[PDB]
């Protein structure tokens, strides 16, 4: 049993809810929250900007030190950093950004990072300002992630379309 409430069950392991991931993280304090990161861990907008704002910029400060030591992530890659006030850990995952011309086949590699964690609160990778089709992102998620994933979808309209169209 876990703390996640109000989710619709899509599969054995994937759950979905219309929710602000920031407000959900604050309520649940999950072991892992996933950030929709870029390779530079520059948390300007989208999910990353919202998560970082909720940490009062402490996520960005920590991220800048990580990049200064390790250099950029790979598209499809990830790193584990602090969850600050939102979670125990933040898994920063880089999905391909279609608005930069990245290979959408890298979305499966991105989701494979989730399998290193038994339970996660996450957004749909490469959705929103990353430019991918969220319906496709949900399909790759279900077909790739084997661990227990709780997806937060900010937009109610999109949430209802994801559920109604789910095979
Ligand atoms: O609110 C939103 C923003 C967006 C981008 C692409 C597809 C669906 C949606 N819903």
């Amino acid at each position: 049993v876990n703390s996640f409430s109000g989710y619709l069950k899509l599969t054995d392991n994937v759950y979905i809810k219309n929710a602000d991931i920031v407000e959900e993280a604050k309520k649940v304090k999950p072991t892992v929250v996933v950030n929709a990161a870029n390779v530079y861990l520059k948390h300007g907008g989208g999910v990353a900007g919202a998560l970082n704002k909720a940490t009062n910029n402490a996520m960005q400060v920590e991220s800048d030190d990580y990049i200064a030591t390790n250099g950029p992530l790979k598209v499809g890659g990830s790193c584990v950093l602090s969850g600050h006030n939102l979670a125990k850990h933040c898994l920063h995952v880089v999905g391909p950004n279609v608005n930069k011309g990245e290979d959408i086949q890298l979305l499966k590699s991105a989701y494979e990072n989730f399998n290193q964690h038994e339970v996660l609160l996450a957004p749909l990778l490469s959705a929103g300002i990353f430019g991918a089709d969220p319906i496709h992102s949900l399909r790759v998620c279900v077909d790739t992630v084997r661990t227990n994933v709780y997806l937060a979808v900010f937009d109610k309209n999109l949430y209802d379309k994801l559920v109604s169209s789910f095979l």
